[PDB]
């Protein structure tokens, strides 16, 4: 679910929502060109994982609500008879731990459409 999404995000760092909304070449909706720096290949993958979601019947990562625990900045799935309702909420997690791992550059906070993501 785009906004548990939002949450894990929050659960996990110190960065804001729009600090992420877009940034870099994949962070954000849709991705072109190469990914910029190593927060930019969370966003890389986290796409590629949703694109993997859809494999499976009847599943919108987007708008697919999982069950999931967050207790500052420790996150938890607790799926597992749902398949969708799981793989999405991995998706997700995996996410969120990798940008609160990943550095925050201030340039590529907005250099979409501006070249490098051909
Ligand atoms: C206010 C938040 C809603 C934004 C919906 C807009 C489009 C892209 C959104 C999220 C991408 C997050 C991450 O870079 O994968
Ligand atoms: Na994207």
């Amino acid at each position: 679910n785009l906004y548990q999404l939002m949450n894990m995000i929050q659960c996990a760092n110190t960065r804001t929502w729009p600090s992420y909304t877009n940034y870099g070449c994949y962070c954000g909706k849709g991705g072109s060109g190469t990914p910029v720096d190593d927060l930019d290949r969370c966003c890389y993958t986290h796409d590629h994982c949703y694109n993997d979601a859809k494999n499976i019947d009847g599943c919108n990562p987007v708008t697919k609500t999982y069950s999931y625990t967050c207790t500052e900045p420790t996150i938890t799935c607790n799926d597992s008879k749902d398949k969708c309702a799981r793989f999405v909420c991995d998706c997700d997690r995996t996410a969120a731990i990798c940008f609160a791992k990943a550095p925050y550059n201030t340039s590529n906070v907005m250099i979409r459409s501006t070249n490098s993501c051909q």
